[PDB]
């Protein structure tokens, strides 16, 4: 569609116009901001301005300006940049699966990524004044999607104003806390789904409205009914952690401050303090514990210096397990190095979760486990009143939340699996032991039988030639016959391999043996299908396909639920019964050991008797 | 004046009067359940007027009925107290037993049975109307109209017995002359007005057995009369079957068609037997070439009284059926594999349902295991060929009927309604064919697995064996190495004051050498090395649809087509037919590449378990001769020491 040598040119990415162009030698991809157009004279300027600007700075979290490929004849200049190949954060933020916002680490990369280029531009004093997903791009690093600031320029009007600043609506004149308040709505976007302050309400109401707020709220939305709610607190759901979601929910009533001035003002770190703040967030080290008895995820910030004992003890004041009570298995089965730190759980991109350095806890006490999340305000909502009329941007909302509704039911239901399987696996590693104990303690029994069998023929061939050639020796040597009579510990071994025998039965019927898989992949595709209805289709309507599907998705939970205690229960008395025999076991090798040694000794003793025998009649 | 509510039928005692049991006309036989014994009886009453010639016909029935026994028609019982009274007229009424299973025309009438009864079903029909017939005919007594309409199941205490009924037109006997029977079973005597025998009841015999046997009867049916007579009288002494074709050519054959329900050996014996009964000329019809005149029936009694051994190659995937004999020994029957197969006795591995080998100085017939639900898939016996390592995946499906592989070849040929009902009956056959040879090569693959686990098994107990007669060995060795080092360091330090023994040393010196060289620890070691390693595919055999739904989709679709008012049956294609045995043929390679996969994976474990028998029997051995030498060097050298100190003594 045109080329200028090696370069060729590709699709349109985004609207002058942002255009892909690929080298067909090299393989190297660039994007170009061309304008076609005529412009007046000052913003003829702001273009060029723009190309200055971009020229100049150089940082990992902002686009790099590129050369203009060689032979790439309005008269206004190209503007080359780099090709960002994650795309635009709007993209990201649209896929189905991110409705109720981005995962966990998605949402720390964001953060952090967005935190740096934005005290890189504050302090080489450029204001972006329209931070927003569509002026956030994504490039592929080495492993993980790193994000970019785009667009330094020096639904459709109701659109324009969604992340700006208040006084920017009110007044000429602003500070750098206007992109204090963009990065904060962005970033609120990126945890719930949606903006923080009545999205897609007119200007004027809107105004009106948001100004009532605290200095501690976060969040004024409206319900069905459609009453407007202020809260100082994170909405749910969202994928972040307990205390995760409780830090950046703080650090938001900064960003999101009405007062200009006061914005970004940190107590500790003071005036533009907002960055260090984060800073703290994000160099947190988190634990994540999941209490097997109740089913509930528990979350540490530990230090580099604490002690496994130090965590022990705090998992104790939330669990009320003490220490010694305490089994903390991994993903794989091992339990925690209690030299090692309690950082020893901790395994950085936008894949990372708290699931991937989950610790599973189990009480030791505990003989039998008896099965043990609230869906939010809309949901239930919807839940009493099915039937009811919703418009199309209501059931995009409710019908979302539904499909995260059931994929965390599906989500915990597979974390408790994860725990289930971190017992068995543990059992299946003690097992082994049992079993090369077991060998060991049955070939000990065979090689004893056997050596007591030839001390048996030996000592009757040495009794009867001794009466035979005709003292104290005859009453020893019938004292040595009698005493390896009471030695061999073939019963008590018996008795063990019965037991050892009974429980790998039990091992073996425990690891021989969804719809809730399955009910989370038709709403997936029921919602998909409610996004993808054309424009002209998008009606009224009830929520009765998707409640129906909820309620069999909790029906399906408690019912799998059951069925993993039950499994759970029964592999923690199998591993009672390991833990039982592993010392009886020892205890007879022991005792087979000594039996060995002793018959070992009577029988040297006796042949040097016989030789001492030939000493006396030698002289 | 006045309607009643009430709905009892109409009552003589005990006895509620139910429904009519014939088809048409006045409503003749009618059965009555009595109410307080639940017994069953089915009534025969005449016509309320009769003109003396059929009063007289009606008597001669009643006398034939009185004097019939036989466990194989259905006799005269008595008729209950107070029914003569409701009879039409002065003429005694006809009681008879019911028979619960029906008539045989509603069997024929299942739609599964559309291409033939089974195998079990056959054999039962013609054993108790040969019976029947045999027992009428020396009675001389002539059936005159027999037909599946006259004859009636009964249920037995171990399966459904058919039985005769119907006297009506039956003669005591000589030659007939009456033209009296049904069209569809008349034998061709009785259209040319002539005099006739017995002959007329082997026709009617015949024509209804071919029909159990195919679905179908064997000349031209629903033709009528005149051209029927013209076309049929064509025939030679040898055709059993003449029919019209696709392209309504008239065609006549020597052989029984296909599809039917039967074995390779009862087909081929069945075919030849037929031609004795549906012979034209009325004088030979049923006339043996062993047992002369009317030798039919003891003909038949041979072909009943056969001993079959049904043998599945699972090299080709084909049956194999063998008319075996009491005193034919193993070995007999594995030199007539031999030719079929080609595989040598000596490689023809032999195995039924559970995997257990034939027995050899058993006889033949030990693979032998009586009812309508007996086939030959009861007493199968599996060949496998031991030579072969791997198993092609490729057998080749069964060879469809003439008229199935001529749609398949153009399903958008529109065939006549009649035709259609005939094809679409045969394609769903073709499919539930499929099903079961299917499920016969996995029953053969399961067989061999059996068989497998079974070795395995003995394979394991030999093993824990070896490995525990190795740690006693290793003890035993332990023991007589230390021994025999105190013995001769103690005798060396008493050299110069005591007893000096050149012949002693040196013997009890080769004790020590000679049982270095046993003990198999490292060659046992590598034997459970192989012996786990082997456990560990087997385990991995072990642990590890649409060809049924198919077959259900094809009955729906036949079922459809039948159920069709008569207005609505018009002209069509066979393309979702067609459609459906595609998929079949398709998804039944499918399924057998997958039986073989396993099969060819199951047989190289086997001969790995086979190879290691020896080899653990050998180590035992060598372990045993090793302990036999230790308890004797032992003894000796103990016994040797003894004798020292007599010497020493003296
Ligand atoms: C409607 O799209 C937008 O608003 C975008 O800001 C977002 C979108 O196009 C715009 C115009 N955009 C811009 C608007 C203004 C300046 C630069 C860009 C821009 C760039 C890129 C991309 C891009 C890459 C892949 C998918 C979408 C992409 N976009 C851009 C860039 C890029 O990779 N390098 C620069
Ligand atoms: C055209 O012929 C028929 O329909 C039958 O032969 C076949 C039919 O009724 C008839 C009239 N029939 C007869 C015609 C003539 C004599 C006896 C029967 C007869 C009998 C029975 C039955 C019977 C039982 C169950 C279903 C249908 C049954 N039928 C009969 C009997 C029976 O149980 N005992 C005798």
């Amino acid at each position: 569609t045109q080329t200028c040598g090696a370069w060729e040119m590709k699709e349109r990415l985004g609207t002058g116009n942002v255009i892909r162009w690929h080298n067909q030698e090299t393989g190297e991809q660039i994007a170009i901001k061309q304008c076609r157009q005529e412009l007046s004279p000052r913003n003829r300027e702001r273009w060029c301005l723009e190309i200055q600007i971009m020229r100049r700075l150089t940082h990992p979290n902002v686009v790099a300006a590129r050369d203009v490929p060689e032979g790439m004849q309005n008269d206004l200049p190209l503007l080359a940049m780099e090709y960002c190949q994650g795309g635009d954060l709007r993209k990201y933020l649209n896929q189905f699966e991110n409705c109720c916002g981005l995962r966990e680490g998605a949402i720390l990369t964001l953060l952090s990524d967005i935190a740096s280029a934005l005290r890189y531009l504050h302090e080489n004093r450029i204001i972006h004044r329209d931070l927003k997903p569509e002026n956030i791009v994504l490039q592929q690093g080495e492993q993980r999607l790193i994000h970019k600031i785009i667009d330094l320029g020096y639904t459709s009007f109701v659109g324009t104003l969604q992340y700006l600043a208040p006084e920017l609506l009110e007044q000429q004149k602003y500070t750098v806390t206007v992109d204090y308040w963009s990065f904060g709505t962005l970033a609120f976007e990126c945890i719930t789904g949606f903006r923080p302050f009545l999205p897609n309400w007119q200007p004027v109401q809107w105004h009106s409205k948001v100004r009532q707020k605290s200095e501690v709220d976060i969040v004024v939305s409206e319900d069905l009914n459609g009453t407007v709610k202020f809260s100082s607190s994170l909405p749910y759901p969202n994928n972040l952690n307990s205390v995760l979601a409780e830090r950046l929910e703080k650090w938001l009533q900064l960003m999101l401050m009405w007062h200009p001035r006061q914005r970004g003002t940190d107590p500790t770190y003071g005036p533009n303090g907002c960055f260090k703040a984060l800073d703290d967030i994000l160099n947190l080290k988190l634990v994540h514990i999941l209490n097997m008895v109740t089913g509930t995820i528990h979350t540490y910030p530990v230090t580099e210096d604490e002690s496994l004992q130090s965590l022990k003890a705090r998992i104790q004041q939330d669990t009320g397990i003490p220490e010694e009570d305490q089994e903390l298995l991994q993903e794989a089965g091992l339990a925690l190095i209690p030299d090692k730190p309690a950082t020893q759980c901790i395994s950085l991109n936008e894949g990372h979760t708290l699931d991937m350095d989950l610790v599973f806890l189990f009480d030791n006490s505990k003989i039998t486990y008896e099965t043990q999340r609230p869906q939010p305000e809309s949901v239930s909502c919807i839940l009493q009143e099915p039937k009811r009329n919703l418009a199309f941007f209501q059931l995009r909302k409710v019908w979302g939340q539904v499909w995260h509704s059931i994929q965390t039911l599906k989500e915990d239901c597979n974390r408790l699996q994860q725990g289930q399987r971190a017992a068995m696996m543990n059992l299946l590693r003690n097992n082994s032991c049992l079993s090369k104990m077991k060998n060991s303690m049955a070939s000990m029994s065979q090689q004893l039988k056997a050596k007591l069998d030839f001390f048996k023929t030996s000592i009757q061939i040495d009794l009867e030639k001794y009466s035979e050639q005709t003292d104290k020796l005859l009453l020893a040597w019938r004292e040595m016959e009698q005493a390896v009579e009471l030695c061999g510990r073939e019963n008590e071994v018996k008795l063990l391999v019965e037991r050892m025998m009974a429980l790998q039965t039990d091992i073996v019927d425990l690891q021989r043996s969804g719809t809730l898989d399955d009910l989370e992949e038709q709403a997936r595709e029921l919602y998909r299908r409610l996004r993808e209805k054309p424009r002209d289709q998008r009606t009224e309507g009830d929520s009765q396909e998707m409640v129906r599907l909820l309620l069999q998705a909790i029906q399906s939970f408690e019912k799998k639920v059951r069925v993993i205690y039950t499994q759970l229960s029964k592999t923690v008395v199998c591993k009672q019964k390991a833990l039982e025999l592993l010392p009886k076991v020892e205890e007879v090798v022991s005792l087979m050991n000594e039996d060995e040694k002793t018959v070992v000794r009577l029988q040297e003793k006796r042949q040097k008797e016989l030789w001492n025998l030939l000493k006396i009649a030698c002289s």
